[PDB]
């Protein structure tokens, strides 16, 4: 009955040399780590070491070409770092980026290993750069390699290929990369909640809509919960978990839960424009703990308000550690959120008896 925590300050080295105020800041992870220490959560966790992912582990989800191109950035001069970064949608690269991306992934592999060998029950990974926009063949949206997707494959690689992995992506952005990597796969259930605005919200693709339910044997194993019509918060997230995320997850019966835990749906986030509270994140976490005999790994994705992300992720770790959830879903839903939830219910009732 132990919670693992992984954090390595070396992941701060990845930086934007042209815009030191770019929101994907080095201090995102050091601020979260500090708050864990302040709240005396850190001393209650078992510290899991970071490590580098290997290139063979990266190839679980990524092309050899993509891996080698990002690796080639290690010795580039600034002009070529700028040129390479510009080939992608919303990427900056420094000489340390590749190393940091390897540490973020390797850290999560060690955490998944710790859970699956029984060394810990659950774990939190305070890592950057993030992962869920990264595609098999390309970088995107501050992400180089798809850490959560890789971790799902890594977990299968030390157990069995068909190990049932649930990935819950509550970053305010759609994890386009994660959806695509698993779109034809019934062994990995992908559930994302995300601001959509009929395609106006990053990453601006209809792939994020509720009617994208998976392909082939993966049909039904991709669940998009898209928000339209501005600010959402605890009531809408709690309702989506109540009507969709938890009934589907229970029916799937995952053997491991990975959370693509961005905290940019948080109150105060400059990119997300939503108002999920730290208490709200605590309740989301506590619900997921009822799955997979408690085998939950929380992986940092986005989240850009340093105070908001520090408080929110610390609350998640407090839940993992077995603390009582804080008092909380204070309001009727925005009408467009009701419409969203009902659209997803209609889209997935053919696949999940729990929705009928
Ligand atoms: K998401
Ligand atoms: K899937
Ligand atoms: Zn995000």
């Amino acid at each position: 009955p132990i919670t693992g925590l992984v954090y390595d300050q070396r992941m701060m080295l990845h930086h934007n040399m042209w815009d030191s105020h770019h929101p994907e800041l080095p201090q995102r992870i050091s601020r979260i780590f500090s708050r864990h220490e302040e709240l005396r959560l850190l001393s209650r966790c078992h510290r899991i070491p970071a490590r580098l992912a290997t290139e063979e582990e990266l190839a679980l989800c990524h092309s050899s070409k993509h891996i080698s191109i990002i690796k080639s950035s290690e010795h580039m001069k600034p002009r070529d770092l700028n040129r390479l970064g510009d080939e992608y949608n919303s990427i900056f690269i420094s000489n340390e980026s590749y190393t940091c991306a390897l540490l973020a992934a390797g850290s999560c592999f060690n955490s998944a290993q710790a859970i699956l060998t029984g060394q810990v029950r659950n774990a939190v990974a305070i890592v950057r750069p993030p992962g869920h926009h990264a595609e098999k063949d390309t970088a995107c949206g501050f992400c180089f390699f798809n850490t959560a997707a890789l971790t799902a494959r890594y977990a299968q690689s030390i157990t069995r290929e068909s190990l049932r992995v649930l990935i819950v992506d509550w970053d305010v952005h759609h994890g386009n990369g994660t959806q695509h990597i698993f779109e034809e796969d019934d062994s990995v259930l992908y559930i994302s909640l995300h601001r959509y605005e009929d395609g106006a919200f990053f990453p601006n693709s209809e792939d994020a809509n509720y009617d994208k339910v998976g392909l082939g044997k993966g049909r039904g194993y991709n669940v998009n919960i898209p928000w339209n019509g501005g600010k959402m918060g605890d009531p809408e997230y709690m309702a989506a978990f109540h009507h969709l995320v938890m009934p589907i997850a229970r029916e799937f019966a995952p053997e491991l839960v990975l959370v693509s835990a961005g905290f940019d749906a948080a109150r105060g986030d400059p990119l997300g424009g939503f108002q999920v509270t730290p208490e709200g994140y605590a309740h989301l976490t506590h619900q997921l703990m009822s799955l997979a005999a408690g085998r939950v790994l929380i992986i940092l994705e986005g989240g850009y308000n340093l105070t908001s992300i520090s408080e929110s992720m610390s609350m998640c770790t407090s839940m993992l550690l077995g603390d009582s959830p804080p008092s909380l879903h204070l309001t009727p839903l925005k009408t467009s959120a009701t419409v969203s939830i009902n659209n997803v219910l209609r889209a997935h009732a053919p696949f999940w008896s729990s929705l009928r």
